[PDB]
């Protein structure tokens, strides 16, 4: 069914940092002829909401008093701005984002422009369920983590290797005495305590989530599409 | 109070992996004389439980009629059962485990033996809260894949270090020696489309709890401040 395939699609997107008027939000979005489905979190807590064409209607009617057009026309304006500043916010934008919540609630509202009329719309956000907390952010970051240590591992023997051919010139006559700073063989244990010691209260920083968004999305929508394809 | 304490101490500990007859899950727990706090996942979903001396010393009592210390002795009798059990799946238990789901709730049950007699208990866990899943889980598994970003693109500055003092050794030696020098951007794609579908699988939660709990320790230390 067309709800089935919003959530699909929205598996595989990447997640997009969004400034919004007090804070920010972590938002992923999916949206077709059919509708749309959204995920956004703050790194406390996840929202999800799924929405068909009727509700587009409705809502836009609800929203809107000084202009109308066919749902799709509707659903195809949404993309248009959630699409560019996703990639980006030094894209200037000129719709405004805001959200508040009421117990397990969080609604996003949205200030465009559209057939040079002020446009609204208010995306109604409920708790998302643990299954897609886990399929959208357990089960991939936790894949991702996995990936990330095996491209550790063979970063590591390819330094070994490295090591290999700096002691063969070494022990062929190269150099007989040593005359300058190089670098020390390569020891993977001094190298993840000195890491750890060092560099990693910096390098684990979440923040505002843009560490995340900005560095790890090629890895996030690799890692979900082989979930997706593994599933069936 | 006792259960902030408990808390604390839970989300310092590791994660471990648990065998049953029937599945598998994944398990962390944390238990001193005031009670314990777990938490459980099979990775769809995740479970939580506390329990204080009073439900202890309850629970106890009901599954063990003709047994009669205090609950500290039980916590204490529980801690060993199951921390040098989580600490190595290959370690000769004294206990058998098993695993029911009832509507959302999860029960692990032991049975085991002390002094001739025989030992039970039930860890009776509901749905852990968002909060629970964000700390435990969300936050730690996001900060270790920046963190581990960080380790690649350091390691991938050394290979170039190298490499640098390798073509000046080239003032010639045998080239079946010479390796590639090192680029990293067809590193990432040749890794991306040769080791990624392997590399990324999650299985039972294994490779996770094998590979990656040193570094998950780290992360969730961190973050408490």
């Amino acid at each position: 069914s067309g709800m089935e395939e919003l959530e699909q699609g929205l598996l595989m997107q990447p997640w997009a940092w969004l400034q919004l008027a007090e804070n920010s939000l972590l938002a992923k979005v999916f949206i077709t002829k059919q509708g749309y489905a959204l995920l956004v979190s703050d790194l406390q807590q996840v929202w999800h909401e799924q929405v068909d064409t009727s509700v587009v209607s409705q809502r836009a009617k609800e929203l809107n008093k000084r202009l109308t057009a066919p749902p799709a026309a509707f659903l195809c304006h949404l993309d248009n701005l959630l699409r560019p500043l996703l990639k980006d916010a030094a894209h200037p934008s000129e719709a405004t984002f805001s959200c508040d919540c009421v117990a397990d609630a969080l609604i996003l509202r949205v200030r465009s422009e559209l057939s040079g009329l002020p446009f609204y719309w208010n995306f109604h956000c409920m708790l998302a369920s643990p299954s897609l907390v886990s399929q959208h952010l357990i089960r991939p970051l936790m894949g991702m983590s996995l990936a990330l240590q095996c491209q550790v591992r063979e970063l590591a023997t390819l330094l070994h290797m490295k090591d290999l051919e700096i002691q063969d010139y070494q022990e062929s006559g190269a150099t007989l005495i040593r005359d300058r700073l190089k670098t020390e063989p390569f020891e993977e244990n001094s190298f993840l305590e000195q890491f750890m010691i060092e560099k990693l209260p910096e390098a684990c920083s979440i923040g505002d989530g843009k560490p995340f968004v900005m560095n790890l999305q090629d890895l996030y929508m690799a890692v979900t599409t082989q979930e997706v394809q593994v599933g069936q």
